[PDB]
């Protein structure tokens, strides 16, 4: 009944170019067997969105990546959200979302909005750049770490960390094994800069351990939420932002309705995130046996769902493999969907917004002028380098 696969989402040849393979994925069926790492595969929008939010049978305690925690030993403590189901992992959840909440947009969306507008002044002046080192990378690291109050020594560990990440989300590949092995100068870092004597007050480290008092979360469990934020939220926005402007590199058209209307910059980053989807795989396991689209699935069983096939369904989307920055992108998974949906998703599209905004009134073209390099990851998709041309509005 389930067709068996022997394609590798994990592999060199598959990141290089997904898309061919990820329609073979969703026209298989449903419900594919991946017989490479024995786990099940849904790649259909239908599919990877009602695992999403079925959290009892498709359970996240017993890992998100490949690595099935009831029975190997976790490389590293595990995330008292992500890797947590209800009831565990609502109080912790009502916590990052109160740190992260709309109300806390209000007192950053200015300083993110005024480095924004200053970066894309300094390149514009150097008009060569790479939009990946210098734009995608170079943004985020100023503003991010400062938000959270981290000092400033040792921040070279922040984005080797979060790669190491999420590699680790996936199979025992050497992608997975050389990030693990001498890892520990980022462990050691990001785990002593959780601590509260380390986190800047006002920012948002700090304000997570000001949470134990309320019953939510007790002190010893602050440390490990602050660890979520250090190792999430900058990667996938590294990605999503090198993506967006990829994205107006390749559809100049697009780019100049963005300089016409500015204000489309908040839904050009949504449709960015949406395109290229910088988490492109999560896991779950099945607690129970149970039957999804016409396949029966046993229990304790690893299922992948691929995000960035899911947001470019023909079945879901109307010209998926097209960057359309008025599309109603409403009800993509690139930031999930259900209890899980990034708590962090605010951050990242504030982040987005003001630099494409920062684009939309400095920039008039964005040409590339050399080669591009893709950066490779076992969960991530996203560019190595992008060397562009800006040309001033
Ligand atoms: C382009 C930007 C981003 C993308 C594509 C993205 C993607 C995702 C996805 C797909 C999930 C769901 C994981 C799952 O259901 O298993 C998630 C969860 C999460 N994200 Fe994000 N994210 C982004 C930005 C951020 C930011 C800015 C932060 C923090 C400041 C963050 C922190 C988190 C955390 C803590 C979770 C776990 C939430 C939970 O388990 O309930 N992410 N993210
Ligand atoms: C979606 O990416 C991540 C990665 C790590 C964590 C975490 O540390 O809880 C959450 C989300």
């Amino acid at each position: 009944t389930i067709p068996h696969l022997a394609i590798d989402p994990f592999s060199l040849d598959f990141f290089d170019d997904p898309y061919p393979d990820q329609q073979t994925l969703r026209d298989a069926g449903p419900v594919v067997y991946l017989d490479k790492w024995n786990v099940y595969g849904v790649a259909r929008y239908a599919e990877v969105h009602a695992v999403l939010n079925d959290p009892t049978t498709f359970c996240s305690s017993r890992g998100v990546g490949l690595s099935d925690f009831k029975k190997e030993k976790p490389w590293r403590p595990p995330s008292l959200i992500l890797e947590a189901d209800p009831p565990a992992h609502t109080r912790p959840r009502a916590v990052l979302s109160k740190v992260l909440s709309p109300a806390t947009m209000k007192t950053i969306r200015d300083g993110f909005a005024a480095a924004a507008d200053a970066k894309v002044d300094e390149l514009l002046q150097r008009g060569c750049i790479d939009a990946i080192a210098d734009l995608a990378e170079a943004y985020p690291l100023s503003v991010f770490p400062d938000a959270m109050g981290l000092k400033q020594e040792g921040r070279e560990h922040l984005l080797p960390y979060a790669g190491l990440v999420f590699n680790a989300f996936g199979p025992p590949n050497e992608l997975r094994q050389t990030a693990i092995e001498r890892s520990a100068p980022h462990q050691a870092y990001v785990n002593e800069q959780c601590q509260r004597p380390n986190l800047a007050p006002g920012g948002f480290g700090a304000c997570i351990h000001a949470f134990t008092d309320t019953g939510e979360i007790t002190p010893d469990e602050a440390p490990l939420l602050v660890r979520s934020l250090l190792s999430a939220g900058l990667d996938e926005t590294v990605n999503g932002i090198g993506a967006a402007v990829y994205c107006l590199a390749r559809f100049p058209g697009e780019l100049q309705r963005l300089r016409s209307d500015p204000t489309l910059a908040r839904n050009a980053f949504e449709e960015a995130v949406r395109f290229e989807s910088p988490v492109q795989t999560f896991f779950r396991t099945t607690t129970r046996e149970v039957e999804l689209g016409g396949a029966v699935i046993g229990e304790g069983e690893k299922v992948l769902m691929f995000l960035g096939s899911a947001n470019r369904d023909p079945r879901r989307w109307s010209d998926p493999d097209l960057y359309d920055i008025t599309r109603k992108t409403s009800g993509h998974v690139g930031f999930g969907s259900g209890v899980h949906m990034c708590v962090g998703q605010l951050v990242a599209r504030l982040e987005g917004e003001v630099m494409l905004s920062a684009l939309a009134r400095k920039v008039a073209a964005i040409d590339i002028d050399g080669p591009v390099k893709r950066r490779f990851n076992n969960t991530l998709r996203g560019l190595e380098s992008l060397p562009v041309k800006l040309t001033p509005a």
